[PDB]
């Protein structure tokens, strides 16, 4: 209830639809002109953001201290408008909740909200054959079209949807220290 209300407002204010050469994704703006995509969006020097051409000033593919994959790409966007600063809503470590909402904003799943239930700290996963850490797990059969999906609870942005195995979905944890 409060989680759906939080998610609708979060997506209204900070989400957009992005097309890269590698497909269509939900993109979350974090602060200033920094957004996050799943790494496998592989954003070029230019992106479509809500059907408009936008330049990518910088692109950091995130890895932990061992160089392990986190499956997140931070993007600096060449635009005048700035994102509402949502770093306050990002945890310092992986959040587990009994009740989460996954919010999608593409052409395929426009403004849809999925109650995914319990989110558990999964940690390690071989994702696309790349070892990956900091994975949050929910028992939902996620499909193509949901990557970049934003995983939320009341007052919390928990992570970005990056993968599934047909029965479970996995989000990369969106941790505060990524955006210092
Ligand atoms: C996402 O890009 C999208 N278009 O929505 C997509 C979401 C997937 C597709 C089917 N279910 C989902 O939630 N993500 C991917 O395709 C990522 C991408 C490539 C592989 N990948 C996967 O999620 C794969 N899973 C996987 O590696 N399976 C394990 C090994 C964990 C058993 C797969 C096989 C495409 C579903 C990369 C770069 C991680």
């Amino acid at each position: 209830g409060p989680a759906f209300e939080f998610a609708v407002a979060m997506m209204k204010r900070n989400s957009s639809t992005v097309k890269t050469e590698y497909g269509e994704f939900t993109m979350l703006g974090i602060y200033d002109r920094w957004a996050v995509l799943p790494r496998h969006a592989k954003p070029g020097p230019t992106i479509l953001m809500n059907d408009q051409e936008v330049g990518v000033l910088d692109a950091k593919e995130l890895v932990d201290k061992d160089g392990t994959n986190l499956e997140l790409t931070l993007l600096k966007l060449n635009r005048n408008e700035k994102f509402r600063d949502i770093r306050g809503f990002l945890a310092k470590e992986e959040v587990e909740v009994n009740e989460a909402v996954l919010a999608i904003n593409t052409s395929k799943f426009p403004n849809m909200y999925i109650p995914v239930g319990q989110v558990t700290e999964y940690g390690f996963l071989n994702l696309g054959g790349t070892p990956t850490k900091r994975m949050l797990m929910y028992n939902f059969p996620t499909r193509a079209g949901q990557c970049g999906g934003v995983l939320m609870s009341t007052g919390k942005v928990l992570g970005i949807h990056v993968g599934g195995n047909g029965h479970q979905g996995f989000s990369a944890a969106l941790l505060k220290h990524y955006f210092n």
